[PDB]
RNA sequence: AGGGACUAG
């Protein structure tokens, strides 16, 4: 079975009333869950606002995402693609973005390279290769919504052209 | 932005 990262939305924006079973009820529409949760206070037991669900695999989730807004007990909520324990502490880590920061793809590597591969995860508005002079081995390219980039950066490294790539959400300049 | 879970630290 895939790695649960993978299979694993953040649900934010929770009411203080919903509970897991409701949270399991509205999102078992799109697939089997293999795990649900409404994350609570230790002492109090009262909801901190977010939940998270996972489901059996990547597809269900992807159809979750695909079937936004979404909307329990009167409250509009935030599913995001979970950010692994590991990474939650840095800058860029919830900033929800849709420009993608791409790098060790050499001097042999094109924007057409580059819409091959991202298509797929969704729609572009633009590639950049960097250079000055022949390539300095990284680029940019930006999506219509966050969730793209979001699905993109569950795994550090994508293999584009022959090259263990890594990507990173675009920061400002800082 | 992590409660449980866990065959790569």
């Amino acid at each position: 079975r895939e790695k649960e990262q993978f299979r694993k939305l953040f649900i934010g924006g929770l009411s203080f009333e919903t509970t897991e079973e409701s949270l399991r009820n509205y999102y078992e529409q799109w697939g089997k869950l293999t795990d649900c949760v409404v994350m609570r206070d230790p002492a109090s037991k009262r909801s901190r606002g977010f939940g998270f669900v996972t489901f059996s695999s990547m597809a269900e989730v992807d159809a979750a995402m695909a079937a936004r807004p979404h909307s329990i007990d009167g409250r509009v909520v935030e599913p995001k693609r979970a950010v692994a324990r590991e990474e939650s502490g840095k800058p860029g880590a919830h900033v929800t973005v849709k420009k993608l920061f791409v790098g060790g793809i050499k001097e042999d590597t094109e924007e057409h390279h580059l819409r091959d591969y991202f298509e797929e995860y969704g729609k572009i508005d633009t590639i950049e290769i960097i250079t000055d002079r022949k390539k300095r081995g990284f680029g940019f390219v930006t999506f219509d919504d966050h969730d793209p980039v979001d699905k993109i950066v569950l795994q550090k490294y994508h293999t584009i052209n022959g090259h263990n790539a890594e990507v990173r959400k675009a920061l400002s300049r800082q």
